[PDB]
């Protein structure tokens, strides 16, 4: 078909964060029947970055997930025209981080177009110190309303010294076709920086996604 086993990423953000603007590119490769899927990314305007890079990395595809059989793909089967989603997330201190990406497909790669937005993180709140310490594992509740999937998930992220400090994550996914929708489902994430040189000018980040009923 169109989704192979094996597919490339690349991706370019354009972000802005408290007023601070930055460009960011990448490249990958994942598995999409297996849900794994690791990006490479270098900042090319920015570096280095004043703030946690873990409000990024979920920006940086549910092409990439585990699905059984009896759940329709809501991503899958939207290529090859793809599909398009918006995020709104929301931090407990009232910052706030606002996405769009464009997710369209050629040959056996994906091509990411991402906009980033961050507004309202007070200045010594964890993400502005870089405080953060990454994700847990999280579950997102997808359902269809207006003809396009929905995405929640109440998150936190785990801060240094082993506080936490919880996002709520609200997605919209558009697919660029008609398709068969499924019904209330979950997808359990699990995200990760893999490393990252000194200030994470250079940062891998691993996801893993299954659906499940
Ligand atoms: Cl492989
Ligand atoms: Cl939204
Ligand atoms: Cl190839
Ligand atoms: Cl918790
Ligand atoms: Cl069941
Ligand atoms: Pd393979
Ligand atoms: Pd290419
Ligand atoms: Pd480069
Ligand atoms: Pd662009
Ligand atoms: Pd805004
Ligand atoms: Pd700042
Ligand atoms: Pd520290
Ligand atoms: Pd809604």
């Amino acid at each position: 078909g169109v989704i192979k086993p094996d597919m490339k990423i690349k991706l370019k953000m354009e972000g802005n964060v408290n007023g601070y603007a930055f460009v960011i590119e990448g490249e990958g490769e994942g598995k999409p029947y297996d849900g794994t899927n690791t990006i490479n990314l270098e900042v090319k305007e920015g570096a280095p970055l004043p703030f946690s890079y873990d409000i990024l990395t979920t920006a940086f595809n549910r092409a990439f997930t585990k699905y059984p059989d009896d759940i329709p793909n809501y991503f899958k089967q939207s290529f090859p025209e793809g599909y398009s989603w918006e995020r709104t997330m929301t931090f407990e201190d009232k910052g706030i981080v606002k996405v769009k990406s464009d997710i369209s497909l050629e040959e056996d790669s994906f091509i990411y177009e991402i906009y980033l937005k961050g507004e309202n993180f007070p200045p010594n709140g964890p993400v502005m110190q870089k405080k953060t310490t990454g994700w847990d594992a999280s579950t997102e509740r997808m359902y269809v309303r207006d003809g396009v999937l929905k995405g929640d998930v109440k998150h936190k992220l785990l801060l240094e010294g082993g506080g936490y400090y919880r996002v709520d994550f609200k997605t919209i996914y558009r697919a660029k076709k008609a398709v068969k929708l499924p019904d209330y489902h979950f997808v359990d994430h699990r995200i990760e920086i893999l490393n990252y040189d000194k200030d994470y000018n250079k940062v891998t980040v691993y996801e893993s996604a299954v659906a499940r009923n």
